[PDB]
């Protein structure tokens, strides 16, 4: 406790106040108990609170526990990345005008699965958990593993007593919202994306994608996750360098596990010893993973353009320091 009644008592600033509308914004200058504010206001200022009878104590204790359940000291897959997930959820929703395309369920679902995506996460990826024979593989059968644990990681939080903030919800509503907050999480598998985008892209591209049919508005409910994970990749310059630095770091941890429990040279990505190329694969990512997306995205809402802008000039930026 302690951290509960401080962020309970506090008079919680505006979005205008807080900037967490922005894009651009940035959570390096805040404290957790800032992040935790910003967070009750993304909440409040998507009509969800009042909607969903949210009381504010168990709101409080529930961002609480999700900010908990991440682990401190992986470098990029904590909670300041779930937390940063969810702000450009919110601004894709607010600046992006994503909000009134969509229902207040799902609404509510995204933020929840934004903010528990990547609970309890490891620090290492799929592929590791199935090549060290993790019980976590062997129960989910190699797909998705670590999603399917953050999946898992959310329902117990939200389960939890004191921190059930869907427990206002009618019995249908409630269905429909977990399965909404399942697919949201499982979305932010890569490979998920990467198997789903063809069909995305190709609606888009022959005028064929409808929101209204409920097929392809899940399919844009998991880009858009996909989107608010990987936004990293849009930010200023100076944010996109130092949160690069803390994803080098966590790969580059699991590159020397990899040595260590598999014995075997780690690809590029987490070779430390081969740190030299990152610049060239973070224009490679940028080119076959970042920008179609985005600008997919802005197809669906031009609003959204700031984020496919700020993705553009960061493979300028790499790309400088690449050739
Ligand atoms: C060594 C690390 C260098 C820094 O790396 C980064 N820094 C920041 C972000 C971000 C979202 O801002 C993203 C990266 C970043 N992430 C990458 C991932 C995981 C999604 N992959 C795998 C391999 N590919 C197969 C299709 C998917 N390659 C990446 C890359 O080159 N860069
Ligand atoms: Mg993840
Ligand atoms: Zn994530």
């Amino acid at each position: 406790t302690r951290e509960l009644q401080s962020l309970a008592a506090a008079v919680v600033p505006s979005a205008q106040t807080l900037k967490i509308t922005d894009f651009s914004f940035s959570d390096f200058e805040l404290s957790d108990l800032e992040t935790a504010l910003c967070t009750i206001r993304m909440f409040t200022d998507l009509n969800l609170v009042q909607n969903f009878q949210m009381k504010h104590e168990v709101l409080c204790r529930w961002i609480l526990s999700v900010k908990k359940n991440y682990r401190k000291n992986v470098a990029y897959h904590n909670w300041r990345h779930a937390f940063n997930t969810a702000q450009c959820m919110f601004a894709a929703l607010k600046a992006g005008k994503i909000q009134n395309k969509l229902t207040d369920l799902e609404i509510l679902a995204l933020l929840i699965a934004a903010l528990s995506h990547d609970l309890d996460h490891p620090g290492v990826s799929n592929q590791f958990l199935i090549n060290t024979n993790s019980e976590l593989a062997l129960m989910y059968n190699d797909e998705s593993v670590l999603e399917h644990h953050h999946f898992d990681q959310c329902l117990m939080i939200l389960n939890s007593p004191g921190n059930q903030i869907l427990s206002g919800l009618s019995i249908e509503e409630y269905k429909t919202t977990l399965k909404i907050i399942k697919q949201a999480i499982l979305a932010t598998d890569l490979a998920l994306y990467i198997k789903r985008r063809g069909e995305f892209f190709e609606l888009i591209r022959k005028n064929q994608f409808n929101l209204e049919d409920p097929h392809e508005k899940e399919l844009f409910l998991a880009m858009l996750m996909t989107a608010c994970d990987l936004s990293a990749i849009t930010k200023p310059w100076p944010i996109q360098q130092r949160i690069a630095e803390l994803v080098a770091t966590e790969f580059f941890d699991q590159g020397d596990r990899e040595r260590k429990e598999l014995n075997i040279e780690p690809t590029d990505l987490m070779n430390r010893e081969k740190k030299n190329k990152i610049p060239s694969m973070q224009v490679g990512f940028i080119d076959a993973i970042c920008l179609q997306l985005y600008e997919a995205l802005t197809h669906v809402s031009e609003d959204c353009f700031p984020l496919l802008d700020g993705c553009r000039k960061n493979r300028q930026k790499w790309q400088a320091l690449a050739e």
